[PDB]
């Protein structure tokens, strides 16, 4: 329906705004663009599902997220990819893990404070009904 389309449009607007807020945070700059396969030729071979905030924006715009849950699965990937690719005790790896996982945590915290659970519930019900 029209109303269902309106619902998904509001979802997109909400997700773009959350994503923008993460993207403008200085700590998160390394996650704003895909890893360049110049600097990092092994990345694309170790990490099977690369994810970054610019890809998140593309996916929003292509209508790939129909619920906040599906968006958070991609946010989770940003964290878990960093944990997996940068597991070492050295400070360079520790800083990327800290920042990737602070991204996760910040996205969760914004959503906990600002997403209405009945709005999420509606998105899930429309998605399921397809
Ligand atoms: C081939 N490896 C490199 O180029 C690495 C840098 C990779 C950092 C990993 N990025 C992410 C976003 O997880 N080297 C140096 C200098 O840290
Ligand atoms: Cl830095």
């Amino acid at each position: 329906s029209m109303q269902e389309e309106d619902t998904f449009r509001e979802l997109r607007i909400f997700l773009r705004n959350v994503t923008h807020r993460l993207a403008i945070d200085k700590r998160f700059r390394v996650f704003t663009k895909p890893v360049d396969p110049d600097e990092v030729p092994d990345y694309v071979t170790v990490i099977k599902q690369p994810m970054d905030l610019s890809s998140v924006i593309s996916k929003i715009d292509l209508h790939k997220y129909l619920t906040v849950k599906d968006y958070l699965r991609d946010i989770d990937l940003i964290c878990s990819n960093a944990l997996e690719y940068n597991p070492d005790r050295d400070p360079g790896d520790r800083l990327i893990r800290h920042r990737a996982c602070a991204l996760r945590d910040t996205a969760y915290a914004i959503i906990k404070e600002e997403l209405d659970e009945d709005f999420e519930q509606l998105c899930e019900e429309i998605q399921e009904s397809r």
